[PDB]
């Protein structure tokens, strides 16, 4: 049973792109390094990327080779750190009708372009995602807030739109909303936070990576995946609730399985 | 394809057997009443239960009738505001091992009771579960939270209700073996007011997470699938209270696409 | 050139029709006594409902009345103290789209009930309007202001009102056909409490707008123009509430040159 | 050498009066009692004036009977604890511009009338004030204040009070000629709660200010001069309140050097 | 070896005797059952005293009639939840300078008196003391907290107490010798449920530090000697209030190594 | 009528004394500029004194000066900005038991080494004080307290009292408390702040000079100093009072007078 | 009666071995200095180590010469002044299952190991300890705290961890838990705060060093070991309290003495 790990973490990003934007962070390398540990202890065949290195073609490129190489049985893992962002929605006037994206050092990857990649997955594999991120969602959110966290300003999400018009107008008319439900693998959706939150960047990792490596203990802990991630959100704030989405074949053997069994 | 409602709100309990406690709150009753008219206006059979009248087995009943009236292709639909109650789990030593309950105006129903209730559904039945309410958790959730009624029973209420009725919380915590949601025969959407983590505001007129539900439900001129409707709610609540999307038992897809209340597709 | 005044204040309201809500406040009768007396005393003919006699049919009425009596040259003013309503805009699917209203002690009255009600004014008539109130408006508002009364009818009373009254407010909604404050032939100068985006606050013995109105005028002796009047209220004001200045109908700089009370210059 | 003083607390006023308020406090007739009890322990003549006793006659004739009584060599002691008042000084526009008064149950006491009496002293007569109480001061005031009892009179009653009584204040503002306290023959040192753009605290038991009085004072175990004895109060008092030590009328360095309530040196 | 258990709760005091203040409280009473109930189960001879009935007569008697009974090898319990008082300490000019006490129905026991009473054991017994209480201390404490009940008397009801009583406390004070803890015979642990320079809080259905208590102790689920019983109670509590462990008296290491509530080994 | 004006301010002083601490604040010189401007405006001969101009021997001389020149009917000024000390009073054992002192960027000028300069001026002479600083005080104000104020931390008042044991002790030996109210010369003490509370240092002047600014408008003000003092506190925070003390020889026409004249 | 004094303060650590931490702090090297000078004026023969100079060996080596050293009736003073460290318990899967240290530059020093070094100590000897530092402690700690404390960041306790597996774990397999109290030595240890606590680092000295060093007021403090701490605590702000503990044979002549009695 072969597994292939992917850990990104980016705690910069290409200002020449993002209008003068350099979306800096200082715990995302970290995260992506102790994930990249634990998956390598676990019998992982990791790929690190670090901001300069997380780009889009390097990161399209690493999951599109895993969906070929890994089969039946097999499983993939997916963790990132760095900032989430927004691209407007062209599809109607609304102010805060958005695609929510992970802010790459090249640019934007919007959701969809990772939705459809992993829907390229086999049908009995499994697929672990971490995403210590979050979006800057909509203007109530950013009411209820107003430390650092980890999402690009809404400014700055504009002024990269702008900036780059033709880009992302191109990448919005090829790839379309997936259906995550419907996907041949199993995916199991593990992020920092709820759709209304917001993902905090600590000093030296992600709070949510932070007490992930805490409960995981250096493989000492004991458990399934529900159970894993019911212990941390018990230590986590109120205010950051990782979440635990699955989504495409059901796989109950595998949510029932040790956090990181290969 | 028919549908069974059952729409459970308390805004006090018997102090008679919760030492002292009255658990007293004001917007679970409208909280049941507004779900109670969807469900209705949706062509639901409804069953309201307001405070003493949310009794151990009054609803135990009510959810065994539906369990055996309806079957495949029918809907229960299962909401309730009150208070979420927790019993030491006499198993560990742990001071924060304990299980979750729902303070009933009886006394409290073990999480367990609860989810054995469901697993008597048959198989092509979707069930679906609107829980207005939170738990006191841990002592972390109680440090992040002090530093306004939310609907849950005091830590010390807790353990002073189960030393009044040791034997009684005894007995059911051994008659009541535990059970996996996700292994029910019927296709569990379970959608809870906060996370594990959080805390649910108890509003003045209704739960802040039924007050938002009807507001997006805008009186039944939403549309869009259980997801989307859950996604709008969570868009327009506070970080520190967020609903949750919680599915068991066997998967259903064509249930979770359809609209949020729909007995016919 | 002559004047009649409406000072309304409402600090209750009828539960029977509001859903089982009072909104209760302290100090919109008082807001209704202090703009009644300043209007008395500058030669005005003054009405005051207060709370109970507040209702749809005699506001409509009473306003009604003055249009028809009331010609050029002459003014009407218009004081409201009380909560500010929103009841849901069944034309869109918008879980905020609403209509502004007054809550009055009968019932809502429709921001659009009363913008034709002031388009029946003569063309040469200054209409005078102070609303000390304000709206919960959307969800980003209350956002803002959940980290102290405020004259706004919580969201969650204005949908269980509108359901207990779909009928009601259905009808009206129907029945009143939306108006351009900017196209009345009567010239409006509109000064309400605090902006769109903000909520008015209730003070223990009048508005916060309606007492710090009361200390610049001073007793009657605040020198100045309408303008100067407004922006000397609103440096007062704290920023997360200041008092709107706004005009519509014909224009007429001659009206917002007078003194802020004026019937004969 | 001997001594009369005069405590007067008000916990309350007359709504009858102060136009529905009831000015409401309770540690103020504890102030008085607590002041009287030192003063009479120190050889003092007291007389105690308890709220609905506090009235415009009763404290004015006390005060006259005092100037009369004692003279040359003798020491008037005058505390205070109520609520402090502003009665519009028609004499300018500023929304601003008025009068500080003492809010006696019968009426406001204009601070003029106040300083009056006491520049009926004799010459050689040393005149203790103490003042437990504050003013609403200027918007500025209640802007810093804006982000627990304070003994200061809400401007909305202030203004609402003169309006109620039009005539009462204004007779009293016109025959009520000002006065300069540096100019009065007796040695007079006025001790306040707090400073002019502070608010002074009401307690549960007593003032913010009395409490710590009476802490330093230690049943009179208290060592020091009147500087010292403010001076510790100072520093115990927390920085948004400061209790102020003035002086006016004919110096007298060697009343400032005796002991806090002393009679015979 | 035998044991006699002392359970205290005062959720009020004789307003009659503390210048009117009646120390209100709402967790006491249950504190002292919760204390008693756990004392009971392990083999204690408990005598519960609640509000009225903790009075200085009652609760030295029964202190001194266990001092009595048990000898060398026993264990004597004594619980207590109500209000932390002082009194002054006339023998300096310190304003802050006084004498802590506990404010029973009756009066203040001062610490000295129970101090003393805790030095008539045997030499072999052990005394086992919970303080669920706290002290105003200075006012460096009360500057702190001015930036929820606690269960500390207010200075100003105190002093108040004090001068409404001079004659008796001053007699306390001089026919009660002061005593060290560290020289009584018998071993004491005591476990307050906060330090010095905190404040403890009174719950609304028990103490927070009697609240945790309750918690790690698990209905007897709890395994483990004092200190870990403590540690592991302090680390629940939050930082602005933290229980302490305090050892007088001839030590005993074996009895500190025991099981939190054992009367055999 | 001659008068003499002599404006200090230090928004710095010598860590080389201060056991390393440069007690830095930016608005200090700002301070006795503006001051020193109203003084030459009002017919004053200024002096100024700016951080490392402004030691204890040059501030003890020039005061000293002053004293010898003017006379009965002459009016000295005196305005200070800096930060306020405190050197522990080895009278007994109180922790807090201290003697309020003025940083001076040479050492701390103990007030009674001031109080005692100030009452070597002639029966006749006004004497004018501003001083836009504060002191540590007790921990009670600590308390409440705990933007930067003009005060010097306790922990470096005592680790400079320290490192200078010698000195201040000296000092203390010589000077003693003296009583304001018998002295000569009618002193008018206008500080920034109550004895319960701190003056703050705002980024252009202290709190209270940028509102004794503020009322004077660049000399459109009408009044006394009463009223000129009343005005200043109206526009303060609750929270920084400044005070109006009177020492000496009483002099209501000087308290009578307009705020700076001569 | 000879007295050995050893003043420890670390405002800052090897990063090289913290995983890139450097623990930065500015008034730990204050505080022992501070301590040290009260030693030496009490008849200490006083041994200070800064920073880069307090490290594992260096410390173990000099607490193992005092206890070699001085015998019955002389008395040893340890004080600390730095970060306060946990590294995990493998001894089960609690995700704050941890060992309290101490943040040497070198690396951690196991509470257990010091323990055992103070339990070589005589019978008769006093063993005076002051540590101004704190503990991350549990995730219910860090819930009720969220200006810098003494206590290293549980992320960088995590990967110091990792970072120096063999080297802990062998320290840990090593040494084991010792009972204070029952070591020959009479043990008072005065700490800078309560297990549910953190420490405050001042700019100039520790929030408890601080208010040490102001109630002994250069030596003028009259009073025993509890009053000490008493009139300290008393200072001290309700979420930082200094604790008074004492283990070994017991001494209530020690307790007694005058705070540095030699």
């Amino acid at each position: 049973p072969k597994g292939i790990a992917l850990a990104l973490g980016l705690n910069a990003v290409d200002p020449k792109h993002y209008g003068g934007w350099a979306g800096k962070l200082n715990a995302c390398e970290a995260d992506a390094e102790d994930m990249a540990a634990i998956a390598a202890e676990r019998g992982f065949a990791v790929t690190t990327l670090m901001t300069k290195a997380a780009t889009r073609a390097k990161v399209i490129d690493a999951i599109g080779k895993a969906a070929k190489a890994l089969g039946k049985g097999d499983i993939f893992m997916l963790s990132y750190s760095g900032h989430g962002g927004q691209v407007p929605d062209t599809s109607n006037d609304e102010p805060d009708g958005v695609d929510e994206t992970w802010c790459l050092f090249d640019g934007e990857l919007i959701d969809d372009e990772l939705y459809a990649l992993l829907g390229k997955f086999a049908a009995g594999v499994r697929v672990l995602v971490f995403s210590d991120s979050c979006h800057s969602g909509t203007v109530v959110k950013m009411a209820y807030y107003n430390i650092r966290y980890r999402a690009m300003p809404q400014s700055v999400a504009m002024r990269t739109y702008r900036a780059n018009r033709e880009f992302y107008d191109t990448i919005q008319q090829k790839t379309k909303k997936v259906d995550l439900a419907d996907v041949k693998a199993s995916i199991l959706l593990i992020s920092g936070c709820q759709d209304n939150q917001l993902s905090q960047d600590g000093a030296f990792n992600g709070a949510f990576t932070g007490q992930l490596l805490r409960v995981w203990k250096n493989g000492l802990y004991k458990g399934s995946y529900r159970s894993f991630h019911k212990a941390i959100v018990r230590r986590m704030p109120p205010d950051q609730t990782p979440n635990f989405f699955t989504a495409g074949t059901p796989d109950p053997a595998f949510l029932k399985q040790r956090p990181f069994t290969v």
